[PDB]
């Protein structure tokens, strides 16, 4: 996260990091044995860490539980990043607590203009690579279509929304990929891409969540 603030130990309780020897990715926790991240932070032997603000301490609150199984979205394109969403079953169920504790799908698609919160433990440079023991958080407005379609012509499709400010200086970035972007108490979006990070005119784009709860659901039903 560039130019965000440090959240407070497990203010995001919804928050999981996923880790393979480092953290490499964040999710979101929406049920005791499900995490929803994004497709292209695929990869195998994952273990998702619950209850963390310091991923280098192991300061109490932390719950480390393998991935049983990752699935990617069947029409995931890794060129295009259309559909960049994945769920993850846990090998156990999370004791849920206020520590820990999933984030609701929406029923509706947000407005631009609403505000939401964006956290991760992502490279807080634009310029350069800087990775934070703490939590980053974000408040960032979800942009029009047209301000979206303007900055990435011919790269946005209806499962992205872009999200942040065209001045630069605010934005997600890498490492934040596949963590939440939460407004009004529901998880909206998936950190997904941008150009650079917190370049100006180049917001973050995110994977649209309410394109996908029925998907969400019904796979989560079979699995
Ligand atoms: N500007 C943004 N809002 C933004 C959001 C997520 C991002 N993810 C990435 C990203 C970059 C790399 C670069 C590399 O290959 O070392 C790798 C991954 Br995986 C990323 O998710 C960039 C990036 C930018
Ligand atoms: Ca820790
Ligand atoms: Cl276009």
């Amino acid at each position: 996260i560039v130019g965000g603030y440090t959240c407070g130990a497990n203010t995001v309780p919804y928050q999981v990091s996923l880790n393979s020897g480092y953290h490499f990715c964040g999710g979101s926790l929406i049920n005791s044995q499900w995490v929803v991240s994004a497709a292209h932070c695929y990869k195998s032997g994952i273990q998702v860490r619950l209850g963390e603000d310091n991923i280098n301490v192991v300061e109490g609150n932390e719950q480390f539980i393998s991935a049983s199984k990752s699935i990617v979205h069947p029409s995931y394109n890794s060129n295009t990043l259309n559909n960049d969403i994945m769920l993850i079953k846990l090998k156990s169920a999370a004791s849920l607590n206020s520590r820990v504790a999933s984030i609701s799908l929406p029923t509706s698609c947000a407005s631009a203009g609403t505000q939401c919160l964006i956290s991760g433990w992502g490279n807080t440079k634009s310029s350069g690579t800087s990775y934070p023991d703490v939590l980053k958080c974000l408040k960032a407005p979800i942009l029009s279509d047209s301000s979206c379609k303007s900055a990435y012509p011919g790269q946005i499709t209806s499962n992205m929304f872009c999200a942040g400010y065209l001045e630069g200086g605010k934005d997600s970035c890498q490492g934040d990929s596949g963590g939440p972007v939460v407004c009004s108490g529901k998880l909206q979006g998936i950190v997904s891409w941008g150009s650079g990070c917190a370049q100006k005119n180049k917001p973050g784009v995110y994977t649209k969540v309410c394109n996908y709860v029925s998907w969400i659901k019904q796979t989560i039903a079979s699995n």
